[PDB]
C-alpha cells in the first residue's frame, strides 16, 4: 500500500478534523489545527510540545482541554502524524482580519501567508469553526462546506 495507502491516511486526517472539530465547536473549546503542506514548518514545531502521534480525532480532543498543559497553541500535523501542540504561529498584521476575531483566528492568518498550509479555527467564543489558506479567512463555515475544503485541499 503505497499512493492507496496515502489516500486513506488522508482521509482519515479530514475525518479526525472533522469530528474533533464539530466536539470542540459544540463545547465552544477554542482550538487551532495546522496541516503542513509543501512549505515545511518545522520550525514552527520546533515551538511547540512534541508529540509525533498518529492523528485520531480523540487524541486532537484531548489536547485542547482547557487549562491542560498541550492546549495553550496551535497543534501542527505533518506527513501522518500530530507533531506538535502548544505550538507558536506568526501572528497576521492584517487590518482586515475582524476585530471581533481573536487571537487563533490572527494565527492563522499569519500562518497561511508565509506557508501553503491549511488552518482551521474553533472560536471559544461563538462555537464556529473558520480555515485559513493563502492569506484569505474561510469564517465560520458549514460543516458541509469544511468537508469540501478539506476534501479539496487535503486529498491529493
Amino acid at each position: 500500500s503505497y499512493g492507496s495507502r496515502i489516500e486513506r491516511e488522508q482521509h482519515h486526517l479530514i475525518e479526525s478534523i472533522e469530528k474533533s472539530t464539530q466536539y470542540m465547536a459544540k463545547r465552544r473549546i477554542g482550538a487551532l489545527i495546522s496541516v503542513a503542506r509543501d512549505t515545511g514548518m518545522d520550525d514552527y514545531i520546533e515551538t511547540g510540545i512534541p508529540l509525533n502521534a498518529k492523528i485520531s480525532s480523540q487524541l486532537l480532543i484531548n489536547i485542547f482541554i482547557p487549562n491542560t498543559p498541550l492546549h495553550d497553541g496551535a497543534v501542527i500535523i505533518k506527513g501522518n502524524e500530530i507533531a506538535s501542540a502548544a505550538s507558536y504561529l506568526p501572528l497576521s498584521d492584517s487590518p482586515f482580519l475582524s476585530k471581533e476575531l481573536g487571537t487563533r483566528h490572527r494565527a492563522a492568518l499569519g500562518i497561511s501567508e508565509v506557508t501553503d498550509s491549511i488552518t482551521i479555527v474553533v472560536s471559544e467564543e461563538t462555537g464556529g469553526i473558520s480555515l485559513t489558506k493563502g492569506g484569505e479567512l474561510f469564517r465560520d463555515v458549514s460543516e458541509e462546506e469544511l468537508h469540501k475544503i478539506l476534501l479539496k485541499e487535503l486529498v491529493t
